[PDB]
């Protein structure tokens, strides 16, 4: 295994180093506004050395943006694909590439068999070529790597089944900045080449000057280079025709033959296209070849890529004709005039890359190596696209919830083969496809129109219901005596109970367990643990009595805590935000212990008085002017006081001190250690009153943030043996700090209400001497070193925070883990900040045509980990990566993959069993079974189960921490007959494994295995 910590890779281009050196000046480059006037030597190409030009027709089809998926399908995409089939069929030299398989699958299934056969033939013969082959072209900033893999798999599995092809070239022309998670996944999925476009204009200029726009992109920790993937970065401002023929858009627009008038389009540079004729083809070809030769100066081989397309292009038959016929005339002229020394033709993306690598092999070019990322993107001036790291945060959080429910549903149902009448495969396919769709670069990004956001949300709600159905059917089967099991595949044996989605204050969605002497004495509940190690976690349920005790299913008592059910109210009469307690429902909390990838059953029983093993939290309401707070049968009376500082400690865990406004001020890790200053603060950013306005994409603040004016907020302190918390009703945020004995959990119920032109940020202020350095993650996969650059504006120093961020000095680290992707930064030494929501009246001129005024309450969740790191073995000062500690990684897992909770729906569960998975191996803490998916339906004689295994890398800090068992996924199901290593999509076998044993993977590696079973 390669060492991912101690060896700094030697690469030609390291993006953090590049950023430190670059000046980012925005000077007028001439017709290439962000470049320079490109010069070429006419004598470079000659009879013995021609320029080979591939013109690649394409159509960018957004799966929702200004219209919904289905609206675009009906109005645009079905016509594009129908006319592509016809025109490619009838014109054998024409070519076309296709990226978004969600649309292609929608189309193909509606085709008659004769047309399906015609479509298969133009794919098999190379005229129609799939590029990437994902369900979508995903966002790269907010997306979790697990969902990037999910959607890639969904599309490529479809393509293999129906088109008998698996793309090896990727096309990503529109995500708003680019992540190295993409080459990581793609290279482990059979890919050989990828293309990107939206990178900062200053990066394009710098790389173009050095001819470093084609590079071998490796991961930041990869010393050897085995992760490298050949990458082409496009050089200009857009993927549209004006910005793809060459550096002068006024010239290139004249070669977009859809712009002459009849189609409703024109050229903003005020020179229209003109139809190619024998009388103008020489002058037109002079202009076009000169653009091509200039573009070619930015690259190292004699093979040139010329994309030809734009959004929802190639719709009408007349458009196919006008582009094809005019380019054919140009090619006929150019290719017959030796003085140009050009051979130009329609091509596909794979054809381009094949010819590039033939030139490389012939010794014509050597390519540089590169590591790093391409955030934060700016397309022009100071217009940095950091807004969409936060826009529509409700749906960003929903993404992470659905991520986990898909994994849990696929895992729980994989243990068995299911009859078709159970509808398991059907529900899982629907769930995977709706989540996959949302990875689109107008879905999770929060950059679609209001009604499109609603469509995504409705789809994801259906997907959540599908997952719940599959999960509860699976639990019933896994925990019922087999000779008793009598399923009704339409019935709800269990309901899921989720304490954090949609969340307290967002939706009253949770069912109360109703117990009583005259109705029902007890109730079974079941917890699932999708992680491959034993896990303890506190779990809570709502119950109709405070007099409830917990037992395991050997009838052993389990210690429990009961707390009130508190609801925060924005009281329009008193003009205060204050909590009310229920007088009929209560929370019971207890520690569940659950096997690896397993299930554990508990029983909740009512009694007439306080049970022996159940304790009751105290409650203290700090406010001037209190009024009473009755709690029904709850046995401890609420106490009141004036606002004051408070301190709390649960178990042997840290001691946390809070201001009189209910906000953390210090953390003391152990009883004799310092009270380390750690202060939470809420602030607001505004919008500029002159110049460019923030919108769904762009963050254009009117200066540094200003503190929210808190007044004298109401603070609720709940103190229990198992769980304590401090909650405060601030303007726009009910902020909660929850303590269970380790790092606290932070929950913010964020309701930005009618605050127009406001962005609410949560900041942490510490005295950690972090200087200008901080760390953020990429797609939940890796942590990258960031350096704050005062030569760039504030918004340029914002980065995606898809799952966590940290700052550190020689001795101390503060890590904030998230349950949702949000934007954030460290704008000063010792600070961390993360945006909660943004409400923006204006459009930001990127095509959306609306502001962001559809905010709704969202429950954001976090873990806050303060640690001593002086004993940790860290990377050297020049290494571009960082790594979590064990405690921070487990805290992240606690947010993203919590225990699942199931409440038995009927009065008696006949045949109930106490546990599943007690014999599953408990794997080392850095290893995860990211995916477990049965790949065959029940009719297959040989069943196949796929696993994706990911090993992270955790710092060595002196904890001896060992004894675990080896996890061999190929023996998790009985009767194994073969074990194979596969690509991550499961679509290609890479190695037949001796002994049918799946080895574990190295740190920072991800592997896939498929086990086959004879029985
Ligand atoms: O958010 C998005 N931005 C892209 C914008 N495409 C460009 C045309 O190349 C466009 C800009 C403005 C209006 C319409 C279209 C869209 O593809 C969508 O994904
Ligand atoms: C699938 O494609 C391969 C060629 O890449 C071929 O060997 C096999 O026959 C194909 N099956 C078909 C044609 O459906
Ligand atoms: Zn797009």
């Amino acid at each position: 295994c390669q060492d991912v910590v101690q060896d700094v890779p030697n690469v030609d281009v390291q993006m953090l180093e590049l950023y430190d050196r670059m000046s980012f000046k925005d000077i007028d480059g001439g017709v290439w506004k962000q470049g320079w006037n490109i010069k070429y030597d006419p004598l470079k190409y000659n009879a013995h050395h021609k320029l080979k030009v591939f013109v690649v027709p394409h159509s960018h089809n957004d799966p929702g943006w200004i219209q919904t998926f289905e609206e675009y399908y009906q109005h645009d995409t079905k016509h594009i694909l129908s006319n592509a089939l016809r025109h490619l069929h009838d014109n054998p030299e024409m070519k076309f590439i296709w990226a978004e398989i969600s649309y292609f699958a929608r189309f193909y299934h509606d085709l008659g068999e004769n047309k399906k056969l015609q479509m298969k033939s133009i794919v098999k013969n190379g005229q129609l070529e799939f590029v990437t082959g994902g369900w979508v072209m995903p966002d790269e900033a907010n997306s979790h790597w697990r969902n990037v893999l999910l959607q890639l798999t969904e599309g490529q599995t479809w393509l293999k089944q129906f088109m008998n092809v698996t793309p090896t070239a990727s096309w990503a022309i529109d995500p708003f900045g680019h992540s190295p998670t993409m080459p990581y996944i793609l290279q482990k999925s059979g890919f050989k080449n990828m293309l990107i476009q939206r990178t900062h204009y200053s990066v394009k200029k710098e790389l173009a000057q050095q001819r470093q726009l084609e590079f071998l992109w490796r991961q930041i920790w990869d010393n050897k280079g085995d992760t490298a993937l050949f990458t082409h970065m496009m050089p200009f401002y857009s993927y549209d025709i004006p910005h793809t023929c060459g550096p002068d858009p006024k010239v290139c627009c004249q070669f977009d033959f859809k712009r002459m008038g009849s189609f409703g389009l024109s050229c903003p540079w005020k020179v229209p296209p003109r139809t190619i004729s024998d009388q103008n083809v020489a002058a037109r070809s002079d202009l076009l070849v000169d653009q091509w030769k200039k573009k070619a100066e930015l690259y190292r081989t004699n093979v040139l890529l010329i994309p030809l397309g734009d959004d929802f292009r190639f719709k009408q038959n007349t458009e196919w004709d006008v582009q094809r016929v005019n380019y054919e005339r140009l090619f006929e002229h150019i290719n017959s005039q030796a003085h140009f020394n050009v051979q130009a033709q329609f091509g596909t993306l794979q054809e381009y890359f094949d010819a590039v690598h033939q030139a490389e092999r012939a010794g014509q070019a050597e390519f540089p190596t590169l590591s790093g990322d391409f955030f934060t993107y700016a397309d022009r001036s100071d217009n940095y696209w950091s807004g969409y790291y936060t826009s529509r945060p409700y749906h960003k959080r929903m993404d992470r919830v659905l991520m986990h429910y898909v994994r849990a549903a696929e895992m729980l149902s994989a243990w068995h083969s299911w009859d078709g009448m159970a509808r398991i495969e059907e529900r899982l396919e629907q769930a995977r496809r709706e989540l996959s769709l949302f990875q689109h670069h107008d879905g999770i990004t929060g950059t679609a129109k209001t009604h499109v956001v609603v469509d995504y949300e409705q789809r994801m709600q259906e997907a959540l219901k599908a997952c719940q159905m599959v999960m509860q059917q699976s639990v019933y089967r896994l925990l019922t005596k087999p000779s008793i099991y009598s399923p009704d595949f339409s019935f709800s044996y269990f309901t899921l109970d989720d304490s954090r989605w949609p969340g307290s204050g967002v939706e009253d969605s949770r069912t109360t367990i109703i117990l009583g002497e005259d109705i029902l004495p007890s109730k079974h509940v079941v917890m699932h643990n999708t992680l491959p190690h034993w896990r303890e976690q506190l779990v809570d349920f709502y119950v109709s009595s405070p007099f409830v005790s917990v037992t395991d299913l050997a009838n052993n008592p389990v210690e429990a805590q009961v707390s009130p059910v508190w609801s925060w109210h924005h009281d329009t009469l008193t003009k205060t935000i204050h909590p009310q307690g229920s007088t009929t429902k209560y929370r019971i909390i207890f520690k569940a212990r659950v096997p690896p990838m397993g299930l554990a059953t508990y029983v909740l029983t009512i009694s007439d008085s306080k049970p022996e093993h159940t304790s009751y939290a105290s409650n203290l309401l700090l406010r001037k002017n209190p009024t009473s707070l009755p709690l029904g049968q709850y046995p401890e009376d609420v106490k009141f006081g004036d606002p004051r500082e408070i301190s709390l400690r649960v178990g042997n865990g840290p001691t946390l001190a809070f201001s009189e406004q209910g906000l953390l001020k210090s953390i003391q890790l152990t009883q004799d250690s310092p009270h380390v200053p750690v202060h939470f603060k809420f602030l607001k950013y505004g919008v500029r009153s002159h110049g460019d306005r923030s919108g769904a994409y762009l963050f254009l603040p009117n200066g540094p943030a200003s503190p929210v004016e808190l007044g004298q907020p109401v603070v609720l302190v709940t103190k229990g043996k198992l769980e304590s918390s401090v909650s405060v009703g601030l303007p726009s945020v009910v902020h909660q700090t929850i303590m269970r004995g380790g790092a606290p959990e932070i929950r913010n119920l964020v309701d930005i209400g009618s605050l127009d032109n406001t962005e609410i940020v949560m900041r942490l202020e510490t005295h950690i001497d972090s200087g200008d350095i901080f760390y953020t993650d990429l797609n939940g996969l890796q942590f990258i070193k960031r350096r704050r650059l005062d030569k760039l504006p504030l918004q340029a120093n914002y980065y995606p925070i898809p799952s966590g961020m940290f700052i550190e000095d020689a001795n101390t680290r503060l890590t904030l883990l998230t349950g949702q992707p949000l934007g954030g930064s460290s704008l000063a030494s010792g600070e961390l900040e993360i945006m909660q929501d943004r409400r923006l009246a204006s459009d930001d001129e990127r095509g959306l045509g609306q502001g962001v005024l559809d905010n709704k309450p969202v429950l954001h969740i976090y873990r806050l980990v303060l640690e001593k790191v002086n004993n940790c073995v860290r990377p050297s000062k020049l290494h571009p990566a960082g790594y979590l500690t064990s405690a921070a990684h487990k805290a992240s897992q606690s947010l993203l993959d919590p225990l699942d909770k199931f409440i038995f729906a009927e009065n008696e569960w006949i045949g109930a069993q106490g546990q599943f998975g007690g014999d599953h191996p408990s794997a080392r803490e850095d290893l995860d079974v990211s995916v477990m998916r049965r790949l065959t339906k029940s009719s297959a004689k040989t069943q196949r189960v796929g696993y994706v295994l990911h090993r992270t890398n955790l710092m060595q800090c002196g904890t001896p921490e060992e004894h675990t068992q080896k996890l061999d996924v190929c023996h998790l199901l009985p009767n194994v007959a073969r074990c194979e290593r596969t690509t991550l999509t499961f679509l290609q076998n890479l190695e037949h494994l001796d002994g049918m044993v799946a080895p574990e993977v190295c740190p920072m590696e991800t592997a896939a295995y498929v086990s086959s079973h004879s029985s």
